[PDB]
């Protein structure tokens, strides 16, 4: 019973808050790697993949703030990366967290019933 | 009878001043709702995934050409007799045609509406937010022309602006619509208050011989990285303790309590921007 509606729960936060977020986060994510990737010159991280996962690895608190100098403008480089990290690490990360606590708040007996749905089949 | 098309109602009511007591809720009256979805579902669907598509379209071709600027230097840069020096100045010309068109249409907007210079910085965010890309393109193009390198500056604020403006095509979807106005109330309310005190402390702390280094090296354990010896140890654990451990986790316990509170307002918010959105369909 307790793992059931533990994974009912999985299920149902997969299905509708990670995805309204994995939407709104990716949007972000490869507008601001389109935008430091082409403010770069040259060099190692010149190229799409390698700019998006250095923005990605803010988002699991890797993140750099200065992986390269390969640029001009260098107010306009740290202005896109405080942009990038306020819009999601800061805001749209705790609102997940905030989205999935409502969730949690509002599925209990959805997700009783559905875990006896699944043992009934 | 003068709800539909007259001063008719759902204009009065789309087109309200910010200051109408209900002017989110008074949609919400039996017949408006159903009329303004049968006009969605009927013909504003179809129009609306349309313009969607094109402004997709729009972005991605901004983005290729952007993508591939050449780095020479002191633009404008000749054209190459190559296939590809043709598809970059074609994409080129694309962009800064939709610049030109948005800008046009917000000037449009802000003429046939004429808001009161508090709506407009207090409503309308949309618009704003398109102009001001639009205002970046031409910027960024009229650089180009003079020779400067700092074109690229206003192109690359132009092109993450295009592309966190998306977001105002999630209206049309009622689940992202609703997403995206609980994001809007995040930002205005939550995001503002935690901001204001918690620049106001890491200045503080932060006054590596210079205040941008320090202010960076501090501003770092805010996202996970702070060093702790990047160079003295109790202010450190100060500011750490009062950033890190109390004001991050009680902007999540306020964000939580937001969104208890504006579940029904942030329908209401989006069912009102989608009014919008139909009604300017109708009129254009
Ligand atoms: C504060 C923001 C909130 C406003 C907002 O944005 O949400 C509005 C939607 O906006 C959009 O288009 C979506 C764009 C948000 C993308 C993320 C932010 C990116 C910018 Br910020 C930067 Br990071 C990009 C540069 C990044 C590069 C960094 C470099 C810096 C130099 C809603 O407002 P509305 O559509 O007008 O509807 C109103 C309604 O009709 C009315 O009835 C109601 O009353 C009002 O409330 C409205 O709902
Ligand atoms: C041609 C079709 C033009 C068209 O139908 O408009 C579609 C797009 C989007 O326009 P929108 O009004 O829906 O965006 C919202 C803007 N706001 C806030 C001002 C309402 O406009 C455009 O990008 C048109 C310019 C893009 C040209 C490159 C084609 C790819
Ligand atoms: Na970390």
């Amino acid at each position: 019973q307790q793992m059931g509606i533990y994974a009912v729960m999985i299920e149902k936060m997969i299905l509708r808050d990670l995805c309204r977020f994995m939407f709104v986060y990716l949007v972000f994510l490869f507008g601001f790697s389109t935008a430091v990737v082409t403010l770069i010159e040259d060099g190692k991280y010149n190229s799409l993949y390698s700019t998006c996962l250095e923005l990605f690895k803010f988002t699991i608190g890797m993140g750099d703030l200065e992986f390269t100098e390969n640029y001009d403008f260098k107010a306009v480089f740290i202005i896109l990366l405080l942009a990038y990290v306020i819009l999601t690490y800061i805001l749209l990360l705790n609102m997940l967290i905030a989205l999935m606590g409502e969730t949690v708040n509002k599925i209990a007996q959805e997700s009783k019933n559905i875990w006896k749905l699944q043992r009934a089949i």
